[PDB]
C-alpha cells in the first residue's frame, strides 16, 4: 500500500497472507474455511496466515492453516486479468474471535463515491521496493466506471473497478494483490492490477467482487 498508514493491530481481522515461504498475495476470510484471493495469485502450495499484523514477529494470534483446495476462476484470462479471482479453501476451519473474523460478501454492487478500505503488506513505494511488516491501510473511494475506463482504453471489462486517486500517491501495488477493498462491511473488490503503482491518472484496478457472489456460493457447496 502507497500512501496509506499503519493499521491498528488486528482492526483488519478478515485479512490474510498467502505464504509460499514468504508473503507474496493477500486475501479475505469468507468463512471459516474459505479464503476469496485473486486468481493471478495461484500457486500448487500455499500456506493462509491469520491473524497477523506484524508477518514477521510471532505475536501470539497466528493461524497458519495450509491450503487443500485452490480454485481459480474457470474464465481467468491472464493477458487482460477479467475474472481475477480464486477460491481457497483450508485444509481445517480456523477458530474464529476478535483478530481471526469473517467479512461479509457484497449484497449489491457499490456505487461509485463509497468510501472503502484497502489493506496488505505489498509494496509501499511509488518507486522502487519496500515490504513493510506491519499491515497497511488505505481509506479509497469507489471511482466512476468513466473514469477507469478513461484511464485503461480497452482494458476496463464490467467485471473490473477503479478505486484510488486521480491525483496518485495513494495506491495499492505489489503484494497487496489478493486482498480486500471492503465497503461499508462487505468485500467490494480484490486487488487486481495497475501500470505502475501510485501514479497520477493510474488508479488500481479492482475485480468487482459483486459480480461473483453466485459462483463464490456455488463453488463452496460444491466442495
Ligand atoms: O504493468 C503491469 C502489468 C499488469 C497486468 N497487465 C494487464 C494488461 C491489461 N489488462 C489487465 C492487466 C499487463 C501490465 N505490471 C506493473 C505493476 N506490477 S505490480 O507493481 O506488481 C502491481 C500489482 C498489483 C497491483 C494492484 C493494484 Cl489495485 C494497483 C497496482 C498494482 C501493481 C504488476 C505488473
Ligand atoms: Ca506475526
Amino acid at each position: 500500500i502507497v500512501g496509506g498508514y499503519t493499521c491498528q493491530e488486528n482492526s483488519v481481522p478478515y485479512q490474510v497472507s498467502l505464504n509460499s515461504g514468504y508473503h507474496f498475495c493477500g486475501g479475505s476470510l469468507i468463512n471459516d474455511q474459505w479464503v476469496v484471493s485473486a486468481a493471478h495469485c495461484y500457486k500448487s502450495r500455499i500456506q493462509v496466515r491469520l491473524g497477523e499484523h506484524n508477518i514477521n514477529v510471532l505475536e501470539g494470534n497466528e493461524q497458519f492453516v495450509n491450503a487443500a483446495k485452490i480454485i481459480k476462476h474457470p474464465n481467468f484470462d491472464r493477458e487482460t486479468y477479467n475474472n481475477d479471482i480464486m477460491l481457497i479453501k483450508l485444509s481445517s476451519p480456523v477458530k474464529l474471535n476478535a483478530r481471526v473474523a469473517t467479512v461479509a460478501l457484497p449484497s449489491s454492487c457499490a456505487p461509485a463515491g463509497t468510501q472503502c478500505l484497502i489493506s496488505g503488506w505489498g509494496n509501499t513505494l511509488s518507486s522502487g521496493v519496500n515490504e513493510p511488516d506491519l499491515l497497511q491501510c488505505l481509506d479509497a473511494p469507489l471511482l466512476p466506471q468513466a473514469d477507469c475506463e478513461a484511464s485503461y482504453p480497452g482494458k476496463i471489462t464490467d467485471n473490473m473497478v477503479c478505486v484510488g486517486f486521480l491525483e496518485g500517491g495513494k495506491d495499492s501495488c505489489q503484494g497487496d494483490s489478493g486482498g480486500p477493498v471492503v465497503c461499508n462491511g462487505e468485500l467490494q473488490g480484490i486487488v487486481s492490477w495497475g501500470y505502475g503503482c501510485a501514479l497520477p491518472d493510474n488508479p488500481g484496478v479492482y475485480t468487482k467482487v459483486c459480480n461473483y457472489v453466485d459462483w463464490i456460493q456455488d463453488t463452496i457447496a460444491a466442495n
